[PDB]
């Protein structure tokens, strides 16, 4: 009278979430790579718009021979507030990441274990 | 004197845990909108920062009658290595996503079927 | 008979799947912060923008006793659109996340309940 279907249902459910959760975290990696690809292009903007600010006033002399350049900073490039804050942000991510994979290979070994059982009570 | 009450207690845990991953994929939808937004807007400054190096030189000259206009290229636009490499990014996550929709489709089957044979043991 | 073992390891197979769950959530958080950053960043970048239109032509006449400066916007500034999009798009996640914390809390009551219930089995 023991409801080992009852039983085998639940561990199967378990089994599903599971695969929903590792594939929750392979999507946050697509998003993660997101993310960072824009800063890289952001950077390249930054080269350019300090290209602007050299262009100024050229040829507006014809009486004189020489050419006025004033290349005033034009994006304010971070060293050090966002470099170390984004590095404690990459940081915090990787110490979660390392969590997650120790906790599914755990869940992984518990959940063989619990269907290995469940096989010995109706093998 | 089986356990059927700390089952459904267990039984309903799985309902919970599949309500909270439910919620983290809208949660994941929303965070993917802001970052192809944030695309949208960068390219909108591409086309301003073209603009720009059509300023170079002008009425630098009273003694001509000519304008020199020099649009070098700016902002650098992503031809194949970021839409070929984007649109892989973006087929990766239609794939997981198909994946979790069919997984949790058959989790609430499953789940509602578990709940329903607990019934009949005490319906 | 009863398998107490067996749903010892159910019961403790959950609770895994519930801290991976709430360490989702944490890593969601970070990535959020990601992505505002930027737009902070973005905002920055518009005002650089709009100095640039200031640049147009200057000392282009020795002949004249004026300068001419025309600040033609550049950087287009999103007055209703984004923001009221934006804020729809922060309040979605807002109320996402009140729900996943009153389910996760649940959760733990319901989590100890069991294991407190198998305790009483076997205590």
């Amino acid at each position: 009278a023991q409801s080992r279907t009852l039983l085998a249902g639940i561990v199967q459910q378990q089994q599903q979430l599971l695969d929903v959760v590792k594939r929750q975290q392979e999507l946050l990696r697509l998003t993660v790579w997101g993310t960072k690809n824009l800063q890289t292009r952001v950077t390249a903007i930054e080269k350019y718009l300090k290209d602007q600010a050299q262009l100024n006033a050229w040829g507006a002399a014809f009486r004189q021979v020489a050419h006025t350049t004033v290349p005033w900073p034009n994006a304010s490039l971070t060293p050090k507030w966002n470099n170390e804050t984004w590095q404690e942000w990459e940081r915090k991510v990787d110490f979660l990441e390392e969590n997650i994979t120790a906790l599914l290979e755990e869940a992984q070994i518990q959940q063989e274990k619990n269907m290995y059982e469940l096989q010995k009570l109706n093998s």
